[PDB]
This record gives C-alpha cells, structure tokens and sequence, in this order.
C-alpha cells in the first residue's frame, strides 16, 4: 500500500510515463508554417501535426548535421522517408562513430551513445562547440519512442562496421554485428517511428511536409553539404538559394563564418527564418534580435532624417548561426534565449549591407505611409 | 580518448550540467508581470528575475497545496521567506508523509521521495488526480539546487516524526532523526537556495515579490486553506476575494473544479489563471475552453475586450515546457466541463459595442 502509493520509475519508464517533459506535446497541434509540399514547394499554411514526433526525426537529422562540425569533409547526408512502410532512415558520410569497446562503460561506442541515456560527447562546455547537441537525450529519444531503431557506423580508423537494432521502444536489443571496414566512413539511422504513442495511424501528408521542409533547411544551413531526400539531391546549394525558394528585392551578406543574413521587405509585419546551428529556431530570439535590431537602428536614424517597431514590422529577415552551447525555452527549441555576449562570435553588418539595406524598397513604404497619414482627414 | 570524448552522466550530474531543462533558464531574465510588493501589493512591472530559482520554490508549494487533494482536511499552509538567512520555508497541515521503510526500496519514505530522483505518488494515471504533481522531479530539484534542505513531517498514523537534512545539492544527507509523535500531522520544508548557481548575492526584492505573489495565488486558488506569510494571515478568502485584489466584473463557480471571472480589459485580451495550484501565466487550452465559449456567444475583436480569470482542476496536466506557464491537455481529457451558466452569459452581455464599429461610419477624405 505504502509500495503501492509511493513509486520509484526507471529513467526509461519515466520518459515513456512522461514523455512530453522530454520531446513535448505527444498530442496534435495545429499551427500556421512553412512546409513542402509534394509538387507545390514551399508554402505557408496550417498544419497539424504531433510536435513530439517532428521531435524525434529532427534529432536524427540535426545528429547529422552536427557530424559536419566533428568533420569538415563530410559533403552530403541522405534522408529517406517512406510512409508507407512507416520508415525513415538518416545517412551521412564524413567520420565515423569509433567501433570499439569503450573501457569504462564496456560496451561498443556506438551502443553505448545509441542505447544509454545520458551519453554525449558534448558534455564539455570547456570545448565550445556549435552543435544542436548538447543534453545526451536525442537519439535515445528516437529509439525510444521507435518499434525499431537501427544503427549503422563505418570507421576506417577503427577497420570496423557496427550495426545493431533495438526494439520496442528500446526494451530489447539485437545481437550486435561487428565486420572488416576500409571503404569511406558512413553513420546510417533507419528507424519505425511508434505510431501507436502519438494516436497516428500513418506518416500523414502534413507531418511528411515537415520533415521534407527540413531536408531542406539541413540543405540550406550546413556548409558544402549536398542533401538527398528519398534519391534525389535537393537543387539548394547553401543558405542564398534556400531563401530564394520562399520568394518567386533581397539583400544578402556571408558576414563571417559563422553568420549568413538575407533581408528583404514584409508587407504582412515583421517576418524570421533563421537556424541556429541547424536548429530550426521558428519563434526566433535573441540571434534574430541581434541581428535585426542593428538593421532597425540605422533605418530609423535615415527615417528621422526625412518609427522603431515600425521599421521592424517592414522586415522580413533570414539568419543562419552558429553559436556556442545554445539555450532554448523549451524541448521543440523553437526559440533561442541566449544571451549575445555569450554567442562566441559577433555579427557586425557592413556598410554596404546597411546602404543596400536602406533602399531596398522600406524606408520609402514608410515615409509615403507617413507623408498619407499627414493628408487624411476623418469627417 | 574515446573515454574522455565519449561520456555518461549520472542522472545528479546531469541536472547540475543542464539545469535548464529541468528548472528552466539559470540566468536572469528580464519581463513585465504581476507580482506583490511590499507596501504598494499587487501590481504589473518589469521584474529581473532567473526562472530556475523561482521553479524551485514554486516546487514546494504546489506540493503543500497537492496535500490538499490528499487530504480535505487540510486548512492550513505557512510560508516563511528570510532574504537576510537565505532561508525559506514552506509548512502545511494535513496527513504526514508516512514515516515508515518502504518495503521495496528500502528507506523511509519521506527520505526515498524527497532524496531520490524520480519518486512520486502520482505515477498511477488510472487514480485521476488532480494535483500539480506529476513527474516526480520538484521536490528534488529544490533540494539539488540548494545548500542545505530539510524535511520534517509527522505521520500520528505510523505514530513518528521524521527529521533528516540534505546538503551540497543533494551530495551528502546527515543523519536522519526520528522520534515519536502523537500530535497533529504537519509537513515543514525548510531549505536555503544556492545562490551561486543563480550567479546571485541575495534573494533581492524582485524574486521576492514573486514569491510572496505566489503565496496570494495558493490563497486564491485552493479551497478552505488559510495561508500566513511571515506569521500573518494572507486576506484571500477564495479566488473572488483574488480577483479583486486585482480591480481596486461577473462571477460564477460553475462547479467544483471551475470558477471563472470575467472583466473588460482595455489593453487587449487579458487572461489570469490556474490549473492545479499551477500559475498558468501564458494561458493554456483551459483558458481557450471558457474564453472561446464567452466569445462565440457575443460574435477575435471580442476576445482582445476580455480580461478572464479562470481557476481549474485538471485531471492529469500537461505543459510546454518545464516553467508549466503553457497547459497544453485537450478539453476531452480534462475530467469536467465547464458550461458557463444563462445568468453569466446574461451579465456578460453587459463589452458588447457595436459602438465603434458604428461609429466606424467614418469618411477617410484627404
Ligand atoms: N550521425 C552521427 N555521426 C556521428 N556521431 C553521432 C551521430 N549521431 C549521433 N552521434 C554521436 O552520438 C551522440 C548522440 O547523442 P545525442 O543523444 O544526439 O546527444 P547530443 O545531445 O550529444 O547530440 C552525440 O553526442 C554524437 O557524438
Ligand atoms: N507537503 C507534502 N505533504 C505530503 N506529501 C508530500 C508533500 N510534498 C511532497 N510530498 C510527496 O513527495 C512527492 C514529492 O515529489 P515531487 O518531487 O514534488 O513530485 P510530484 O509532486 O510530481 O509527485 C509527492 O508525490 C508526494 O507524495
Ligand atoms: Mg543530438
Ligand atoms: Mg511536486
């Protein structure tokens, strides 16, 4: 009775007891965003679709990602998704995860960082890294809310390919394949996501269109990276030509090797695209008013000459980041809350992107919107 | 080399390495918000506070108002903060925490539930609680995060006291102390946070002013609970008596589990609210359930005229994120309905104007 009422879980039962503490809400939601859509492209629309499996496929995509920072020569990552048989499978080259025995946990590496809550190698903040990872959850995550997970790594540097699968939401394991590797290094994830844990019945067109949005995000954010969804490289080659895609005027800088910024004129209020490393930060922060509030700034001082959130409103910005051990206001990470004196970088504009920047079509809506407002008289 | 790139926590570790994703930012942050200051009472202003240190002791008082459910005998929760002594404590009446070894686990209870992590009472969802607690982090959160915690409660039931002190975020315990006891059950949890790990001096005004604002919200939103701040009895009887606090308006306790006040707002849709002790402060699907049923009967231009407050009872909530600011359950798992009644609807009615809209018969001319 007392061991009835008072109940200590596991940190696997937990997760599966409290799950939106860990991927956020595992019930439909239905909002306004962008996705792609299958012969259509990009649009603006609602969606509705369960934030906790969007989730679990953005760890697996971003764990990608993150590997190009580990390896600057890794050049492409495959994305497959097949709704049909309820599969998704996550490929890149570059360096492989190291196919041996970790001595202190004494087991291989990659079962380790794949079948273990709490395993990272992000866990020193001493290193300052600009990965999406940081907490040691994301792909156990996906295991763990997956029928079936599989792992497969190739490391030259080892002469070994690992491959392993768990199921049932990571209660079980299969036996662990171990062969002779020398061919170039590849991390493949393929896994079945449990449909059954978010009230789904099948990979629906909305849920799909987001994670094929992704795709190209990843194709749009990453550096030299081509992206394949399904079999097809996607035609975005870097973050310019992955704005271009949301429009049919644009001011662009590569400001540093860490920022990339695309503005152009909103007629529907103030407007943000933007990535922190690789992260689709959808609400903003502190990056995006960075970045923005320096372009503010100069336009009302032109203004005053012949207004603030004003100015702003007639934004419509892009910003790609990196920034150094990100922080964000809730799993879903759509809102980026570090401070910019902790970024590790700066993000000065210049000149002549401010002076694009005031013609540009905007300080000209607002001083003929002002110069109308004179002239009206209400009878 | 692999060993030192590639590494595992323990679940403590882990907490203190991350601390934002169980308590939420660690560092200041700086909004507009209501809070209770001293002299003035309650008023909306910019406030400098850090998050994390604000969940903690919102921890332990949802979990003194959590007893009520437990127990509806409970009248009574006693709050002491001591910026000077960095010291706080929150006590409640009620029945004690069974002091008594737990058969499986093999501690005392209130030494497993307040010392180990991922221990909580409210595991088994087919028992539909209504409580705050859920997920079986808060109470060691607290303690992870503060220097010293100590846990006092007394079961007349198993006949014990029980006493025991954590220290170093939950590193060490001292001994733990029983006697015992045939008085009245309470429950007292004392601790002093770790300012350090909230790059703080003291518990200044602002953070303190949360925290008396919140001892006025357990006032407000829990049933026949007197609550004292500092030794004086807090002048809240019942969520009304809140409400008014705010408006120096119609009424109606729809049921045992919803009551709903509603005024004009004049600065856009307003909203306060509760679900299971929980400050709700960016509103939720509970908000969205009695504010959209208002709205449609006098029809978004409605809506940004209603300022609403709405105190509820869930069955088993959800939230964005760890701040719990957000309540994300559907109104088909709620446990209730709230069917606001003809008489409210009727007061409602007296927002409705057609009067600018009307007057809107103006002639933009140059
Ligand atoms: N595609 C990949 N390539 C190389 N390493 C990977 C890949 N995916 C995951 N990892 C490694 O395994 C760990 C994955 O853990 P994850 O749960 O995603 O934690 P993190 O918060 O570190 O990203 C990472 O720390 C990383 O070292
Ligand atoms: N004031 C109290 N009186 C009685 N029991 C308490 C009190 N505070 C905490 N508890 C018990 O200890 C547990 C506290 O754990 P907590 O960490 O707050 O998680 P949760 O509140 O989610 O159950 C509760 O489940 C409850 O059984
Ligand atoms: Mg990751
Ligand atoms: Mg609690």
């Amino acid at each position: 009775s007392v061991e009835r009422i008072y109940q200590k879980k596991t940190q696997l039962e937990h997760i599966l007891l409290r799950p939106d503490t860990y991927i956020g809400s595992v019930e439909l939601v239905t909002q306004q965003m962008w996705v792609y859509d299958e012969d259509v492209g990009i649009n603006y629309r609602e969606v509705t679709f369960v934030p906790g499996l969007y989730k679990i496929f953005d760890e697996i995509l971003v764990n990608a990602a993150d590997n190009k920072q580990r390896d600057p020569k890794m050049s492409c990552i495959r994305v497959t998704i097949d709704p049909e048989n309820n599969l998704i499978s996550i490929w890149n080259n570059g360096k492989g995860i190291p196919v041996v025995e970790h001595k202190v946990e004494k087991m291989y590496v990659p079962a380790l960082i794949f079948g273990q809550l709490l395993t990272s190698s992000n866990y020193d903040d001493d290193e300052k890294k600009v990965t999406g990872g940081r907490n040691g959850y994301g792909a156990k995550l996906c295991n763990i809310f997956s029928t079936k997970f599989t792992v497969e790594t190739a490391s030259r540097e080892y002469k070994k390919m690992f491959k392993q699968t768990w199921m049932d939401n990571m209660g079980r394991a299969g036996e662990m394949e171990l062969k002779p590797f020398n061919g170039e290094d590849y991390t493949c994830i393929t896994f079945q996501p449990d449909l059954s844990k978010f009230k789904m019945q099948s990979l629906d067109k909305d849920i799909v269109a987001l994670m094929v949005r992704r795709a190209y995000d990843i194709a749009g954010s990453t550096k030299d990276v081509k992206v394949f969804l399904n079999g097809n490289k996607l035609p975005v080659k870097g973050f310019r030509s992955y704005v271009d895609m949301y429009l049919k005027k644009v001011i662009h800088e590569q400001v540093n090797h860490r920022w990339e910024v695309c503005l152009t004129m909103s007629e529907k209020g103030f407007q943000q695209i933007s990535f922190v490393n690789s992260i689709a930060t959808s609400k903003g922060g502190r990056h995006v008013d960075y970045v923005a509030d320096q372009i503010v700034t100069k336009l009302v001082d032109v203004v005053k000459k012949k207004k603030a959130h004003q100015v702003k409103n007639h934004m419509w910005i892009f910003v790609n980041a990196l920034i150094e051990n990100p922080t964000f206001d809730s799993q879903t990470k759509e809102n980026m809350t570090l401070q910019p004196k902790s970024f590790g970088s700066t993000c000065q504009l210049s000149e002549k992107f401010i002076k694009a920047a005031i013609g540009c079509g905007i300080v000209e809506s607002i001083l003929n919107w002002v110069k109308f407002k004179a002239q009206v008289q209400l009878n």
